[PDB]
C-alpha cells in the first residue's frame, strides 16, 4: 500500500505523497497546502481545520488547538500549568495527564490529546485517500526532536485511532535534511533554525554517511509568526483608540477582522517596504486604514527576532561548538520568509549566509514524504 508524509505541526499539519518518483504537497477541500490544526465541536457538528479556527473567535471554549503543546505529557508539568493559563477550551487531570474538555449538544465530552491529533491525522489521511483514489494506512509522521518516549508514543497512538499504522517517526530536523537533499555521504554540521507559527526550535543535526543524529536541541515554544502579528495589532488597536476613541477590543469580531487583515500585511512585508491595511467598517460607521512599512514591522518585533538567537547560542554551548563548525544553517517555517530574521542569523554566523528554501512551511512534510519513499525502495 501507499505510505504518506506528514507534518504534525502546533498550528498547522501538512501531507505529502511520494508518487511516480515526485513529492506532491496536496491541497485540502480549500485549495491550500496547510491545515490549521484546529477542531471544533459547536452545534452538534464537529469541523476540522480552516473551518474549526473560523470558530475561534465566536466559540473560543469548543475550539480546540496547539494540542501537540499538551500531547504526552503530564497535568503538572510546568509547561502545561503555563499552556492551562494561555488556552481558552478547558484542560482537565485524567490520573495525572491532561484531557480536553468541551460540550457536545451540551454534554460534557473529554478527550486526551492524542484524539484531537487524531481528527487532524484523519483529515489528512483523507486528502490522501481522495487524491491516490486508494486506502491510506500507513504514513511517516514528524516530531519536534525534543519530544521524548512518552511524547512520541502519544503521536503513534494518535495515528491508530486515526486509522494510520505510523511506519517511522522522524524528528523536523531530519525531515528538512531530506526535503533540501543535503548530501549524505561524509560528515556535515547543520544549523536548523525553525520558526513556525506558535514556536521557535533550534537544532544542530550531523550528517555522518547517512545517519543522522541531533547533537543539540533549543528553543522558545512561545515565539513565533502569531506574536509578531499580535506587536501589530497591539500598536493598531492602541493608534484606533488614540485617534477614534473607539477601542477595538471591544468587539471580538473587529479583532478577527484585523487580525486577518494584519497577518496578510506581515507577509506582503516580506517582499514590498509599505503595504495598505484596510477594513470597511471594521466597527458600524468606521472604516480602518493603515500604512504599515517593513521599517514599523521591524521596529515592533526586533527584540523578539534578537530572542531566537538566545537558543541558537544554547545549542552552540551544549554541542561545544564554534560557530564556524557550522557548514550550512537551513530555515524552516514561513516566518524565516521575513528578511530581517535572515539578516540577523547571517551576521550572527560572522557574515555566512543561511539556505532557505522556496516554501519553507511545506518542508518539513516534504522531507517525510521522501523518508517514506525511502522506505518503500
Ligand atoms: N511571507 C511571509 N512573511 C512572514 N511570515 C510568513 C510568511 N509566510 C508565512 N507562512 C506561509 C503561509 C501562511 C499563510 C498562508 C499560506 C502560507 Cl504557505 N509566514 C508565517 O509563517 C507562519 C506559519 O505559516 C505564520 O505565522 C505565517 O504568518
Amino acid at each position: 500500500g501507499p505510505v504518506i508524509g506528514i507534518d504534525l505541526g502546533t498550528t498547522y499539519s501538512c501531507v505529502g505523497v511520494f508518487k511516480n518518483g515526485r513529492v506532491e504537497i496536496l491541497n485540502n477541500e480549500l485549495g491550500n497546502r496547510i491545515t490549521p490544526s484546529y477542531v471544533s465541536f459547536v452545534d452538534g457538528e464537529r469541523k476540522v481545520g480552516e473551518a474549526a479556527k473560523l470558530e475561534a473567535t465566536l466559540h473560543p471554549t469548543q475550539t480546540v488547538f496547539d494540542v501537540k503543546r499538551l500531547i504526552g505529557r503530564k497535568f503538572d508539568d510546568q509547561e502545561v500549568v503555563k499552556d492551562r493559563s494561555l488556552l481558552p477550551y478547558e484542560i482537565v487531570n485524567n490520573q495525572g495527564k491532561p484531557n480536553i474538555k468541551v460540550q457536545i449538544k451540551d454534554k460534557d465530552t473529554t478527550f486526551a490529546p492524542e484524539q484531537i491529533s487524531a481528527m487532524v491525522l484523519e483529515k489528512m489521511k483523507e486528502i490522501a485517500q481522495s487524491f491516490l483514489g486508494k486506502p491510506v494506512k500507513n504514513a511517516v509522521v514528524t516530531v519536534p526532536a525534543y519530544f521524548n518516549d512518552a511524547q512520541r508514543q502519544a503521536t503513534k497512538d494518535a495515528g491508530t485511532i486515526a486509522g494510520l499504522n505510523i511506519v517511522r517517526i522522524i524528528n523536523e530536523p531530519t525531515a528538512a535534511a531530506l526535503a533540501y537533499g543535503l548530501d549524505k555521504k561524509e560528515e556535515t554540521s547543520i544549523l536548523v533554525y525553525d520558526l513556525g507559527g506558535g514556536t521557535f526550535d533550534v537544532s544542530i543535526l550531523v550528517i555522518d554517511n547517512g545517519v543522522f543524529e541531533v547533537y543539540a536541541t533549543a528553543g522558545n515554544t512561545h515565539l513565533g509568526g502569531e506574536d509578531f502579528d499580535q506587536r501589530v495589532m497591539d500598536y493598531f488597536i492602541k493608534m484606533f483608540k488614540k485617534k477614534n476613541n473607539i477601542d477595538l477590543r471591544t468587539d471580538k469580531r473587529a479583532i478577527q477582522k484585523l487580525r486577518k487583515e494584519v497577518e496578510i500585511a506581515k507577509r506582503n512585508l516580506s517582499v514590498v517596504h509599505s503595504t495598505q491595511i484596510e477594513i470597511e467598517d471594521i466597527v458600524e460607521g468606521h472604516n480602518f486604514s493603515e500604512t504599515l512599512t517593513r521599517a514599523k514591522f521591524e521596529e515592533l518585533n526586533d527584540d523578539l527576532f534578537r530572542e531566537t538567537l538566545e537558543p541558537v547560542k544554547k545549542v552552540l554551548d551544549d554541542a561545544k561548538y564554534e560557530k564556524s563548525k557550522i557548514d550550512e544553517i537551513v530555515l524552516v517555517g514561513g516566518s524565516t520568509r521575513i528578511p530581517k530574521i535572515q539578516q540577523i542569523i547571517k551576521e550572527f554566523f560572522n557574515g555566512k549566509e543561511p539556505n532557505r528554501g522556496i516554501n519553507p512551511d511545506e518542508a518539513v512534510a516534504y522531507g517525510a514524504a521522501i523518508q517514506a519513499g525511502i522506505i518503500l525502495g
